[PDB]
């Protein structure tokens, strides 16, 4: 999968995921209204006043399992795999603020209102695991985004300067990785000679060359990375929803191009996204790449029931 | 730009492309039904009940100029752009079919039904390149295919190549020569998962899926695209329904779509996937859906009087 | 195997091959001296005073069949194996000059003394073939170069502005390859930035990322036209000898790196070179990288007789 | 720069390095026989019987600086430009050995064996970078390696890493972490000939030899000569003789030269191979050739008094 995130001209956020896999968990946009009572499972704390959230999440027993939601304020948080590097503690931990990994999307987005109190927080969390989640996660509002990978070393809080999150292996890798192509530019190629030849391009793309077009992690890691960085800024809601889907697109898994162990095609099932300037969650699926809408102001947030619309 | 073509188990058609550029022409989706008459420039000869087709484009002296078209046949035909290869001569041959480059769509639209009765026209077929009084020449080479197999059209300086395309795909420059040899670079990736092996004493395996596909350039220059959606449109499981093979027509163009930002123009601009339409013969109906909106609309033959006169164009 | 040639200062001559395959042919430095009487297969003409000319050959019967030679004038040329692509009629022509393919380089080399005079006497010339060698040439003096192949459609005589060849496929499709690397460059890379991300090279290099490092032939050439074309330019016999070789050395092939179809490995057998500057022939093998030198005034050149040196 | 270890059937050392860099510092084959008494700088401790080594550097105040070297005993040593990675303490530790970086090369070759002589002392050493008079600090990570086997030696501002080096190879910047983590990419590429196979229609071959290894970077960067090199070391297949093994050592360091012209510098210069060194165990003798020159040159152990008792430098 991919996490994307921008900003307009305003601040506002825009945050998007994609969700590489090969059945379906049941996903559903998943509303956690603020009169809603949560229940944490090792006693963590929280804001006297909830915000009102809003993702995809499936409904486990009786709580959201968000698999990338965002609040009111502008907040937003996927969950990404990382197997073979993520490594947590299965036993809770006297004096910090213990958070289950399920409930850890829930958690951020239920409480805090930007990336900073983020940040700040996460020294003193313990993220316990209760086959398990093995996940990192990419955290953004309006201003800046953050990774926060658990491995057997510790808590890694790198701050993401390209907005973008892929998974394995550790997101010092990505970035010492992206040095190799800082070359690769979008300007229409220069006519240059080597010795009595002249070399021309036959149109535009031929400075982008040397970007990988495979699916693999590390490869979509810098295509994504490259996208995001070089799509001019927009000015109003729909072109950005147009950028978060078309950036995302960009690293799409298309049936075919690559197994699983399983033997199943790894597939973009959908493509979630949210912007704060109009508090709104956005979702397609492979099967349809119309954009469905759904907006906070049309859900009873002072109600105290998760709404599962399908 | 990058044009589609495969099919289902029945053998039905199903044909798209992207349409990259920095600006619009005012296309649209242009109905050129079948009691419509056009006086071809050059008296080329056609069939005598003519096709209903359907298509993109836009009109001009009241002759329908389309960028990609399909008939009530399973036959589609797509112009994509080739300067400083394509090569036309400007008066008609006489004792040949004198076609002249913007009617070329249209022309074998309307009068054939299957790739094998076209191919055997262009033996005696001489595109005529008439520049239109406001407009550039348009120097393109054609993507035609059916249900069963597709062929490329290049006429360069040095006369016509008409070329058997396996791969069912066709791009930008160069000569559809150079895509076929380019191809074999890429010979060796892969969509199985990764094999574990080892480097002497280093084991390597894969973090997950797509390391066996590694080496598959991704940039949206013109052969890159080609060896991108070649691998995409070949490795793609085949279809049975017709919701699940449009779903793949529009998401193996998608795989070499062109984001804005990506690449600039000679002129300074973007290049953008402006639009992606599609045809499928199962049903008779045009699809297509733009930068600014992924919804995929339908266009249907049978939604339109396809014994009227006119042209009918819906925006 | 490559094909490399350029020029100092004062227009001498350099031009040089690598050799690439399993087993050694017996290859030997091989004299060829202008008093020696040959006599054509299909009765081709030549000059009346032959140009002494000086390569690596073997003696099959009793004519010269070089691999690859130069003349005391300046010209060389090389061959290199063009299958799937060669095609040669088995026939005499009447009306032209017809010469057998094995005699090809023996023959250019004794009667012209510029490129010029090759690409002029070509357009009346049929090469016959009498496993067949099915090769093409790559031909240069002190000026340019020229590459000669012979396919099913007829011969093809391109201007080689790059001053490199290589195996299959057609030449047509090497220099249209080489447009995809136009931006490919040998400046330190220039620190950019990724959105916030601020990328620089570890070192130098990063600016040459995107050009091949496998041994195929299409990659060969790419990466030997850079080396050639990015070469600085040399004033004395001394460092343009190394920069032959060192350029032919950038696409050697070491034993491991890709099998044939026997089962073997390709390996650069041996490295010969030319400087008309000198007169003298260079050559060293794979197990032993030292430079031997054997000039053209250490051999009578009026003799009559082939001098085969080991 | 570029570091390459292997060995033959019977268990010897075959150990070389390559020196790229646009300018000398006035290197040259260095003699430390073991009658040469080394006050070392922080009092680290050394053999009874030190060992006689041998290699290429510079002498300053009567002390050997080691590019590279390696003992009586097959064990060699090499230092990599590693800057804006490597970080060292400028004082010493009491309490464990303090060894200098500079004499960090001269240190393990005098006073060891193997390797897992030497790994298991890391584990109570600190380097120490004391800066020369007249020089720059130098920031480099080491290659050690024996006839069994090899190790990476990167000091970093968070501590000491001592990583085992299954591939044999070591080149500059970035960690040895990332080099690893980048074999995984070209985990498919093979020198086996391409098999023939076929992209729905199309059918692939390869025109030669190298298709299979398509994929393999060729540029002259840090990461891009590691994966290069390492394929390099691990498909050469073993050999037996002595003269075949010192022709494997440097036509696995060609595979990475840098030739005039391909990169420049931080400051305007290219950067080329300037020398190439190599040692081997099974005689106990030193290899080098330069840019200038391809003859591989040898100095061997015996030819020298290794009884002496000051440093012998020879042109
Ligand atoms: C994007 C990527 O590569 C990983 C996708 C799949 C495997 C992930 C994405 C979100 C995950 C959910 C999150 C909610 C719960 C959390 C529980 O701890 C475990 C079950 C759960 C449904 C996760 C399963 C894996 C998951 C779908
Ligand atoms: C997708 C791609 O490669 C870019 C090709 C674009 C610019 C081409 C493709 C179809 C072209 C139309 C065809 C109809 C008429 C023909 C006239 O001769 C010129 C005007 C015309 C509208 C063409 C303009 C360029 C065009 C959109
Ligand atoms: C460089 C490359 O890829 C091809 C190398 C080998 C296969 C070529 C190079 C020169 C060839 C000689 C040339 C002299 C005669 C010519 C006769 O027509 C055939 C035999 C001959 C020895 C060639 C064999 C192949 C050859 C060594
Ligand atoms: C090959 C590569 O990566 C480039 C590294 C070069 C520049 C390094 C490698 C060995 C270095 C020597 C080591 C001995 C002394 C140590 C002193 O602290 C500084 C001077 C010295 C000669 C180093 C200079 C840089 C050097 C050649």
């Amino acid at each position: 999968c991919t996490g994307v995130r921008f900003s307009d001209d305003e601040g506002n956020t825009y945050f998007g995921r994609n969700l590489d896999w090969s059945f379906s968990y049941g996903e559903t946009i998943l509303v956690t209204p603020r009169g809603y009572h949560y229940d944490t499972v090792f006693g963590a704390g929280g804001k006297a006043k909830p915000n009102a959230v809003i993702g995809v999440g499936v409904v486990m027993a009786d709580r959201p399992m968000y698999f990338d939601c965002a609040n009111e304020h502008g907040l937003a948080i996927a969950g990404l795999n990382f197997p073979g590097y993520a490594s947590f503690v299965h036993e809770p931990v006297e004096g910090t603020e213990n958070v289950a990994t399920f409930e850890f999307p829930l958690w951020v987005a239920r409480n805090f209102d930007s990336v900073d109190e983020v940040e700040e927080t996460l020294r003193n969390v313990t993220l316990v695991s209760q086959q398990e989640s093995l996940l990192h996660w990419f955290i953004g509002d309006g201003k800046r985004s953050i990774v926060v990978e658990q491995m057997a070393d510790g808590m890694h809080v790198h701050h993401d300067d390209v907005d973008v999150l892929t998974n394995q292996p550790t997101f010092d890798f990505h970035m010492e990785n992206l040095r190799n192509y800082m070359c690769v530019s979008n300007e229409m190629a220069e006519p240059t000679s080597w010795g009595k030849a002249s070399l021309t391009a036959w149109g535009a793309g031929v400075g982008m060359h040397g970007i990988p077009g495979d699916v693999s992690s590390p490869s979509r890691f810098v295509r994504v990375a490259y996208t995001n960085a070089h799509y001019p800024q927009q000015n109003d809601e729909a072109a950005n929803v147009s950028r978060l889907f078309h950036t995302l697109g960009s690293v799409q898994m298309v049936d075919g191009m690559a197994k699983m162990g399983d033997g199943q095609f790894e597939r973009t099932l959908f493509t979630s996204g949210y912007s704060s300037k109009t508090n709104t969650y956005y979702m397609n699926t492979y099967d349809d790449p119309a954009i469905r809408s759904y907006a906070m102001a049309d859900y009873d947030m002072d109600s105290s029931e998760l709404i599962s619309v399908a």
